[PDB]
Parts: structure tokens; sequence; C-alpha cells
């Protein structure tokens, strides 16, 4: 995982799930900028058909501490949907207390016959 190369943000859970963190992927992929980010929270990228039980089952897992993924229907910035393959984990200090949660998020695009090809033939 780099900052360079992937697509999260980081939670501060003492903070109340206020996003501390954003990649350079995240920024890209959004549309949005810091302004509209670090101290927000993420629900802000839902909106018209964002499937309501996934939005349940994101916030049971985080309540519960636990690994989680789901897509989701999140908007850019300009309005354009897009599918996020949502995967959260959350992170512990010592005591074994969450103290953050990563997301990392995959913009779902179509996985065509020639990726396949040169995912089994580099
Ligand atoms: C680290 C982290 C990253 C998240 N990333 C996204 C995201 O990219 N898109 C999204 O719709 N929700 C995302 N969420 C979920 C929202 O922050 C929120 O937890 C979810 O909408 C359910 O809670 P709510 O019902 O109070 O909105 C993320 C949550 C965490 C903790």
């Amino acid at each position: 995982l780099s900052t360079f190369k992937h697509t999260f943000v980081v939670a501060d859970a003492t903070k109340n799930m206020a996003i501390m963190y954003a990649s350079a992927g995240f920024y890209e992929m959004t549309q949005y900028g810091p302004e509209d980010v670090i101290g927000k929270n993420c629900r802000f990228l839902q909106g018209p058909g964002t499937d309501t039980e996934e939005v349940a089952r994101i916030r049971r897992a985080i309540k519960n501490g636990e690994s989680h993924c789901g897509r989701l229907l999140n908007y850019k910035k300009d309005g354009t949907p897009f599918w996020n393959l949502l995967t959260l984990a959350p992170i512990k200090n010592e005591q074994g207390a969450v103290v953050k949660f990563i997301g990392m998020q995959v913009e779902v695009t179509q996985f065509t016959e020639g990726e396949l090809e040169k995912a089994m033939r580099p």
C-alpha cells in the first residue's frame, strides 16, 4: 500500500470517523479536493440509488470493528455516478483498541478478455 499508487482514506475513530488523510488516488477518483474531504465523512460520496442496506452493512461493520468489502454507488464532484468497491479494515493500537479505519476504494471498470489474457500471462 502506497499513497502515490493506491486509493484510500484513513478515518479517525477518536474524532468520530472523520477523514484524517486521503491518498492522491482518492482525489483523482472522486474529483474532490482536500477542502471537501479532510475532517468530513465519506458518506458525502453517496447519492441517489446508493443501496441503503449495503450502507447499513458498512455501518454495522464499523460499529463492530470488523473488516468489510462491498460495492456501492458513489458520485464524483461533477455528479458522475460510479461503482465503488470499498474495502474497510480497522486499525488497533497496543491495547487492541480501534483507533482508525482504513478504506480502500476501487472504481469498477469493465474487466476485458484482454486484461484476462494479460493476467494469466503477464
Ligand atoms: C475509512 C472509511 C472509508 C469510507 N469510504 C467510503 C467511501 O469511499 N464511500 C462511501 O460511500 N462510504 C464510505 N465510508 C462509509 C461512510 O463513512 C459511512 O461509514 C457509511 O455511509 C455508513 O454510515 P452512515 O449510515 O452513518 O452514513 C467509509 C468509511 C470509513 C470508516
